DNA sequence: GCATGATGCTT
DNA sequence: GAGCATCATGCA
């Protein structure tokens, strides 16, 4: 039952047509500077297989593979585009992506590799690369004929693929998305990991030692406190440390025991002077092995410089995910973590950092898609959000908003961004389920529109089994008439707030797109490095600066056009902590 | 070695 | 609330 193909010992002209779905395999996880196993080609002249090292070498191939009139279809040809800009090759033309186009049909469904995505067209003439190269210490490539043999199969499958997918998408109203939005975007996410971003290790490693004698001092005094020693870290351990030999009350469980989160420590801090330290311990043990210790695992120490990978296909927002390292969630509200950012710094000399971001894209979505009439005014007349939702909700003038005032009002709207549930409220603000579910109505009855949308939001999710975004993303979902409460509550939750956060989502994306373009047409140096979900991050010579300032919140500002304004607010200096 | 729980960072 | 990590702990 196998599939025939020829194994070829060389490139030749009929593998080189003007469309042909492709595989270049790269099997490591992180693929940067990764090996390329094995290279497949299928096309309307047959199916064949070539050995990386022959076909890399051959200068037809390769300038197939960069000649953009030469159109591929591919899966992830984002991991293949970056693991051959490391080997110096360009990769042009890819015309379809399958795993793009299998994660905008249906996000959920968490496709990660061509027979998953091939699975939901009942195509099964493909096996799972797991199956193919095994899992953790028993991953494997496996000899040439299995190897070719699947690497075959996929483009088989992909080469199969295409038209269907583009099919339904089409029905989805999705393939603008997919090749205006997401496939350009793959192509920038490459260069961005690529390029990288350059890295203080001096920096880093003098902070580390300083947190080290720290770390030292306070888990003596721990110790000293507690009359022994034991393992701070073990939330077991410091349990019966705090709740049993000092007698500290149990305010909140957990499935295994007591909880000695952070929430609850401060709660007991006034009881026992240990705890003051152990949220101190806590917290410098958090900077020096997440992110001290973290990163210098992963820089490169012949460029000192860190390649994150962007996850573009895994949320149900549409937002983008980093991994190895993350630098979606460097420290940047407490001082001491912050420091943190100084260490990430320009690539060559006399360069800076340039960082943009939108200033509360969500909640201008929001009024924009709710066409709440409070709220657009207030966006409108570009008031400070919190404090405005503040006077609203307590009915007090501006100037008799107290600061603790603000701060609720902040957590309500924190609470509409990322769509946590009424017990997430009470939790975030320490109150009761009761009256936060008092502060919830308030803002409903001070803006209407949006509670409107919200009630219209969670029926159309039902009518129609999805919701979608400004872009025509969608999210479906099926839990929505679920007759388990909580279950069904999430769903609705979702309801309401992908269409906020996956429509910032779009736009951000369509402003990377819209700002590369103009970098080109400007003959800017200026580079993107990071995407930080509402934040843009460049590095660009010292002499950009100047133009960036009016570029990059333009382009920002601009990327679509919504019934409020959008805003942007930018900072640039020596390393990303000054980029503030 | 590897799965899962408790924890904590960002937006 | 999600996605990404850590370290500890159990088992396997
Ligand atoms: O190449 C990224 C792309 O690959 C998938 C699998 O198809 O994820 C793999 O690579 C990620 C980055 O190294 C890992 O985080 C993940 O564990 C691994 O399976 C896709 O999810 C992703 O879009
Ligand atoms: O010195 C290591 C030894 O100490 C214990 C406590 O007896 O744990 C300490 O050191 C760990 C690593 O530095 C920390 O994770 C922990 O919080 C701290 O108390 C033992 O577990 C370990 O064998
Ligand atoms: O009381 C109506 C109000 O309840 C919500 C949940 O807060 O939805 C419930 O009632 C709907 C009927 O109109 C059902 O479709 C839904 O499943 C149920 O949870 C709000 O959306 C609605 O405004
Ligand atoms: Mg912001």
């Amino acid at each position: 039952a196998k599939m025939a193909f020829t194994l070829a010992d060389r490139v030749t002209e009929e593998m080189l047509a003007d469309k042909a779905a492709l595989v270049v395999e790269v099997v490591e996880e992180n693929y940067h500077d990764a090996p390329i196993v094995g290279i497949a080609v299928v096309n309307e002249h047959g199916r064949f297989f070539l050995r990386p090292e022959t076909a890399l070498a051959d200068p037809q191939f390769v300038a197939w593979l960069g000649d953009e009139t030469k159109k591929k279809s591919m899966f992830d040809s984002k991991r293949a585009a970056v693991a051959l800009k490391w080997k110096g090759i360009e990769l042009c033309g890819v015309s379809f992506d399958l795993l793009l186009a299998a994660y905008l049909l249906d996000p959920a469904q968490g496709v990660d590799d061509v027979a998953a995505a091939a699975k939901m067209k009942q195509y099964e003439a493909v096996r799972p690369d797991e199956a193919v190269y095994g899992k953790g210490a028993k991953r494997a490539v496996p000899d040439e004929p299995v190897l070719a043999e699947h690497l075959v199969r996929k483009a088989a499958a992909i080469w199969e693929l295409e038209r269907p997918f583009l099919d339904e998408l089409r029905r989805n109203e999705q393939d603008r998305l997919l090749v205006e939005l997401e496939q350009p975007l793959s192509s920038i996410l490459a260069e961005m990991e690529f390029a990288g971003v350059k890295v203080d290790t001096k920096r880093l490693e003098q902070m580390g030692k300083e947190l080290a004698e720290q770390l030292g001092t306070v888990e003596q005094r721990i110790y000293e406190l507690a009359g022994q020693e034991f393992n701070i870290n073990s939330p077991k351990q410091l349990g019966v440390i705090l709740f049993e030999k000092l007698q500290l009350p149990v305010l909140k469980k957990t499935k295994t025991g007591y909880s000695t989160s952070a929430d609850v420590l401060e709660k007991l801090a006034p009881y026992h002077e240990i705890v003051e330290n152990i949220l101190h311990y806590r917290q410098l043990g958090k900077l020096q092995s997440t992110y001290i210790e973290g990163l210098l695992k992963v820089v490169r120490p012949d460029t000192k410089k860190v390649h994150t990978i962007f996850n573009q296909a895994l949320t149900q927002t549409g937002r983008l995910s980093s991994t190895e390292p993350n630098l979606q969630n460097i420290p940047i509200r407490l001082e001491e973590g912050r420091k943190i950012r100084q260490a990430f710094v320009p690539s060559e000399s006399d360069w800076l950092i340039f960082a943009a971001d939108y200033s509360q894209i969500e909640l201008r979505v929001l009024a924009h898609i709710a066409e709440d009439d409070n709220l657009m005014e207030a966006f409108r007349r570009d008031l400070d959000i919190h404090t405005k939702t503040a006077m609203d909700i307590f009915q007090v003038s501006e100037d008799e908003v107290t600061p603790n005032m603000r701060r609720q009002a902040k957590a309500v709207n924190f609470g509409i961004v990322y769509g946590i549930s009424d017990y997430g409220l009470a939790q975030n603000l320490n109150i009761s389920r009761k009256e936060a579910a008092e502060f919830i109505e308030r803002y409903f009855e001070s803006f209407p529109g949006v509670k409107r949308y919200m009630e219209n939001i969670v029926q159309e999710a039902k009518q129609k089994g999805y919701v979608t975004t400004l872009l025509h993303r969608r999210r479906y979902l099926p839990d929505i008439t679920s007759r388990n409460f909580n279950v069904r509550s999430f769903a609705e939750r979702m309801a309401m707030n992908t269409p906020i956060q996956g429509s910032a989502a779009d736009i951000i994306k369509k402003a990377m797109i819209d700002l590369n373009a103009r970098l080109k047409e400007e003959r800017l140096q200026a580079h993107l490095l990071l995407q930080v979900h509402d934040e843009l991050i460049l590095e660009a010579p010292k002499e950009e600066m100047e133009r960036l300032c009016r570029l990059v919140p333009e382009v920002m500002e601009q990327a679509v056009t919504l019934r409020v304004p959008l805003k942007v607010d930018y900072h640039y200096g020596s390393t990303w902590y000054d980029a503030k």
